[PDB]
């Protein structure tokens, strides 16, 4: 899995796409308060099943956050699985 590249002791949990680096939550929340213009990035999920990337959709059924690679993936294995209804972030 991916390790979070502010400390590198913890795994990601977010994404900053400006900052272009995975984070953890309590670097997430250190980085971006520290000024105005930190604080005015927008942040997205780290997919819960691969842990190496962001996601693109949100399952509810599911109760997760996964890439469009992963998202297709965890719905490709079953009927049941397809006719989960997924969203984007
Ligand atoms: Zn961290
Ligand atoms: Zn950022
Ligand atoms: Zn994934
Ligand atoms: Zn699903």
């Amino acid at each position: 899995a991916r390790p979070c590249d502010t400390c590198r002791s913890n795994a990601c949990t977010v994404y900053c796409h400006a900052d272009s680096a995975y984070l953890c939550m309590s670097c997430d929340a250190q980085v971006h308060s520290a000024n105005r213009v930190a604080s005015r990035h927008k942040r997205v999920r780290v997919c819960e099943s691969c842990e190496r990337a962001p996601a693109a959709f949100l399952c509810e059924a599911d109760d997760a956050s996964l890439c469009t690679a992963c998202d297709s993936e965890v719905h490709s294995a079953n009927p049941l699985a397809r006719r989960h209804q997924r969203v984007p972030i």
